[PDB]
């Protein structure tokens, strides 16, 4: 009984208790810090959030972040009544998703030379910056990225 | 020797065994799951996997992918003979590499101001989303980047 | 007094010593290798880094690396007199976000549909591939993504 702590304690050197083991799956809470080089071979899982916007104007916008950190804008959708400076008119970027510092993603135009750039910025909203797009529409593809903080 | 057991197990407190210990380089199996905050301050190594595609046209494509999830791709080489909305003629993505749902991304003309986008689809063809290419190429060059699930 | 061994040893089993515990915030040290799959509820927080760079000609620069491997690039300020393929005129490319191979990030003209790229370069030069601009000069913004190593 006295030799159990022992037998106990060479168990929890192997499993189990409050202690990371070099095997087996395991969960861990804590600001963990890690000084030195890390590694990892299989699948490293960040935290995902993904965010459909209709920007206006016709502008459809799928946004997913990983991590909180960086974003990747997918472009939809087609844009028409906009003037080269304006401040596009339907929902707003969510809280979430929001960058400190303004971001000007590029966009292009489905089966064109022609191309544009909008600016997401940190309150929200998306300010338009290519040419002045009248009454016809005209389709938005092309992939953005940014990152948040 | 009942006083071994002690000894050998202030010593797994320090190093070796199945114990992960606050200094020196070890190995970790299984699925470790980090409910808090992590940092890391050396290098974190996420796995790694590039690939070369010729899509056709003279399009080439070297997509470099990084923890199986993002991949940014860079355009090279230069197209021509191809339709504003023509599926490209060349070896397709591979499974490896093919996203879950399409992916545009927005390509450049060498020394010019036109511009151009692909399709990558879930399938792994490239369909072209340019202006209709004659038969005298033109080169095309510029990095894109999508979430691969 | 023989026991205070044992009472000790089922103290860093809970937490302090040479041991990572499943919670409590800890520090971690030397180059740790993870074969199984991990996840990250949490933040995870890679090191950043964040350059300036007034490329010349007015093209200004904000590299922003994380983990010393993606940086994401973002175009501001004005280019102006340069030809179809000069490499800019302006600081280079800081030998801590040079990239290992040449990357074409994406730009666009603010409030109009032309477009262009530019070069970065493994030795930190930047070469321009859009149009001969004239002295008037034309706003130049969009956000790139390039691998490192």
């Amino acid at each position: 009984t006295i030799n159990d702590d022992l037998e106990a304690i060479n168990s929890e050197l192997t499993s189990g208790g409050n202690v990371v083991h070099k095997t087996g799956d395991e969960t861990i809470a804590g600001k963990k810090t890690f000084t030195g080089n890390v590694e990892v071979n299989g699948s490293l899982t960040l935290p995902v959030q993904t965010l459909t916007v209709e920007a206006g104007n016709g502008l459809q916008l799928q946004l997913t972040k990983k991590n909180n950190d960086l974003v990747i804008v997918r472009f939809f959708g087609s844009v028409s009544n906009i003037q080269k400076g304006w401040n596009m008119s339907g929902t707003w970027v969510d809280r979430p998703f929001r960058p400190a510092a303004v971001q000007s993603l590029v966009g292009h135009f489905a089966g064109r030379d022609t191309s544009f750039h909008i600016d997401i910025n940190p309150n929200g909203s998306i300010t338009w910056w290519g040419a002045n797009i009248d009454k016809t529409p005209i389709a938005t593809r092309g992939n953005g990225s940014y990152f948040i903080k």
